[PDB]
């Protein structure tokens, strides 16, 4: 019988020596991609702020909290803002960043918590709840559908939907799965949220099962500016995975998180969205207020 | 012809979801290990301390910081105190620490920072030097020898000893290889540092190649108080590798890495050691003042 | 720092012992699914040893040999022939079957090689060469296109038209992928030139990327008839990949393969073929016969 | 949750392709081992034949059959000879033999068949039982321990023990595992059964379980002669594991399995063995007749 033997089980560390697979090409090329989301749009800042301002919003729970970079924004405009995110390699820079600027006393007053979109109930106390939980920037495609039926999508939108305050707000967005799904071809980089000042190429490929799109996977070759000889840039690559979020299935998945009690609007890019208009957004962004 | 398409390369992270081996089997247990087995050892305590100040150390780096129980303790008693590790799994729980007691003044004092051995020096500013290094808890076992002649751990504790200011401490340890590899019998539990309210086994596994022990191995069954039936212990294992330093030969690589340009003692288990002396350590300390 | 030992290598064989991946559940399963599917159908004996009679042949290569269920059907129709295959773990089924019959004359003068599509020049003496080559069962389709261009398939099917005699035949077959990549299902047990006993289940992923269908994944879910209970079915699933091969490249990458010099054919299932006829083959059978 | 898609499942196969590890580097050197074993020694051909001409054995089992090569000496010096192995990479190139030979009628009546050590009893028809049965070259050491106590080496030694006949021989062979032991370099090359002319380095690796022994693993870096720029020999490598059969446990293992019921002699390399004596064999030899 084969017997392998690893040096130690997958998921262990120890003391004087970097974590499983943190130093591989694939984790180097992938630290500067999530470097990359920096530069937010002057668009992205105008809506999101003014959307919050005309609803009064201050208590804002962010769900795809990240490196901290949307939730940094909030916090420097004085709301009171509480993150969380499932992923510590990704909490170890937002944490690191309210380290640096603890002193500054919005910036003591931030809280960063680990927590899961299908345990979030009972991660995150509710209080009376939140003015607006925000989910953005394609945060929540990364969630795979295991089981087949999409149970863990509507599980983890109901516990998203369960932290909005009456009255409160919920913005969440998913890329345009519809075109993707009819060109085969996610392009580069036309983003709406930060700009890329790298160059990357995608290879995009769509899974279908029996009938159904269950994952989309892209492969990033990112050109690496300083990593040849006589200047000239390297290019490495990852990979990262998705479940294809139709605006129509999304739009039942979504209003039924809130059983219908909701207001729901859907903007295109920043713009709204005339289902047949011309222009093919890049993200559809749902903004749904709990009416009830 | 085969090929192996996984969903995301191993090493990156996304917003949704868990990191990659963060849930297993092995490291919830392991968890629990590195919990409830970080309550120390009185003896321990007023040993590094008597000898820290015995010498009048003020700035000390831990250079093995893991979960930061050392540095706790000495963050505590007014030491001015630097920690790094490679491990973010580990150092995460140091930093949470950190921000829960950031309001106490010398907690707001504290640095840890990422930094590997190898690299030191390029990680650190040591300026003038420490007063003392400590690589506590038989942590320098963790570094593999991957190339077959030492020559990793000469580098290692080379950098090591340079962060050491002349007249200050070097305060290395490791666990008595040489019983290990006579009786092939890692026992468990007898430790000097912390006291573990854990039950556990461990199978001992020794690997030689063209005779000399280059590996060991131990496998723990860490049985856990609560997970069956009838209140019954539900149980798990997770396995971690040490290089088997024999106390004439770590001597020898310790010295070489201080140029000679030292004085070295070595402890028993907190008590001098001298060569068949009827009392067999756990663990030998190595206490190395720098001279030059 | 990680490292993983096995036994032995990945493809070295030792006398004690079965070889690696052997006697595993889809191993299993996958050998009841070649045994208990190699019983020929009536349709497909007729409609093959008529067009072999139909234009003289008498020394036949046939080129994907497998278990040689349709090597035997030839030899003991009193053709010459040799039979080639990549597969060793396939090729001893028929090997087996000449030692069991190599009292009956024909059979000992069966001829059974390995050979690959892509040496397959280096690797069989045509000499003048065959009456009829075959490559039926839709076998071509198990080679994947590995540099994207499919650079592979030009190269096995030119080695193959080579084999063929100026006035020969070559025989080779596919799947209808049209229609599987239209419904994304690949009905289990629509075969035209087997009778399966076996009831199965088939899940069908099709893998595009960047808008090409790329490869067409089965994963076979196989009732195993007495391994459960009271008599019960007891179940297992293998898995298998193909390359998607549509009608019109396929015939154009086959023309390509005897420089045009050919004329072509496609037949339905056994009947003819025209575009939009009603009938929706589950097979596309090409016979070319070779001008020069 | 992290998927990891295989194209095909481990152990299954397909018609135009290679099997899944064929043409690996490991599994390219390891058939110029396999073929090395050709030069059988005039010291090895001597004992064996005369062995077993003294004793009258004429039908005689190989248990470890291999490639053929024992067998085909006995076949070509007129003994009936049955021969098995659990491997089919290896059982190939016998079976090929037989083919290429079956005109000459020894060759036709040479039995070739798939068993296992472990469920040898129901795999051959004993028959009255064999005259000898032979189980040479370390086959049997290649037979790991996977329950920890020995009982898959006490059941495959009892079912080899069960094919001979009354009155009939066992030989039955392991390297000096207590040599090995001891200095911790199995050494390149001292054979006593087919002269080597591949150049080979071993590295020796023993694992040691607590305090017991459990496997020794070679790699074998090969020489290959032809595969450099202007004529000169590449190196590659491939690894095989085994059980550290010591003298002592072995001869009573050996006898256990004929119940006592047996004589049992142990030979040195070919010559005698006297606990104690300067020559260290590489290989013992045991001889066991059954007395009942
Ligand atoms: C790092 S996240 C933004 C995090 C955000 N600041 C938050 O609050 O969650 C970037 C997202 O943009 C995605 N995206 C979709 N199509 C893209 C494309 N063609 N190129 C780059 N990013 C694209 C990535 O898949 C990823 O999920
Ligand atoms: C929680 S860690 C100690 C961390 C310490 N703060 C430092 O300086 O890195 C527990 C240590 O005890 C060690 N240990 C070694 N042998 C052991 C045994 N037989 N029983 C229990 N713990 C053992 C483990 O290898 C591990 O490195
Ligand atoms: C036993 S093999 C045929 C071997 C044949 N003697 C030859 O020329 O290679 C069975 C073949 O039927 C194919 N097949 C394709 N689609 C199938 C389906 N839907 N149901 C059953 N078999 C299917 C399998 O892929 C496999 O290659
Ligand atoms: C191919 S087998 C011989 C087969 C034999 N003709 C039969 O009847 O089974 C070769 C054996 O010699 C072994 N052996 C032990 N020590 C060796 C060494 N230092 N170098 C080479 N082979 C050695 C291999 O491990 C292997 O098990």
């Amino acid at each position: 019988v084969d017997s392998v033997y690893r040096t130690r089980s997958l998921g262990v560390a120890a003391e004087g020596i970097p974590d499983q697979y943190a130093d591989g090409e694939a984790a180097r090329v992938w630290q500067l991609y999530i470097g990359d989301t920096r530069s937010r749009t002057a668009e992205y800042k105008a809506w999101l702020l003014g959307l919050l301002r005309q609803h009064g919003c201050h208590r804002v729970l962010d769900v795809a909290c990240g490196t901290g970079v949307d939730s940094i924004m909030l916090v420097e405009e004085g709301f009171s803002v509480t993150s969380v995110d499932a992923s510590d390699k990704m909490l170890k820079y937002a944490l690191k960043e309210r380290w640096n600027r603890r002193k500054e006393p919005a910036f003591d007053k931030w809280v960063i918590e680990e927590a899961n979109w299908l345990t979030l109930d009972k991660d995150v106390p509710a209080g009376d709840g939140f003015d607006a939980v925000i989910c953005l920037g394609n945060s929540f495609a990364h969630l795979p559908d295991s089981k087949g039926d999409q149970s863990e999508h509507r599980l983890a939108l109901k516990n998203i939907a369960s932290m909005v305050r009456p009255g409160g707000l919920l913005v969440i967005d998913h890329r345009n799965y519809d075109y993707i799904l009819s060109t085969g071809c996610a392009p580069p980089g036309k983003n709406i949220y930060y700009k890329s000042d790298l160059t990357k190429d995608i290879t995009t490929s769509v899974l279908t099962v029996n009938n159904k799109a269950h994952m989309v996977t892209l492969d990033y070759t990112v050109q690496v500016p300083g990593a040849g000889r006589d200047g000239a840039p390297g290019f490495s690559k990852f990979r990262l995975s998705y479940y294809p979020h139709c605006l129509a299935s999304f739009t039942e998945l979504v209003q039924e998180a809130f059983g219908g009690r909701c207001q729901h609007s859907v903007l295109g890019d920043f713009k709204p969205y005339r289902p047949g208009q011309a222009y093919v957004p890049c993200y559809f962004i749902h903004v749904l207020k709990k009416t009830g």
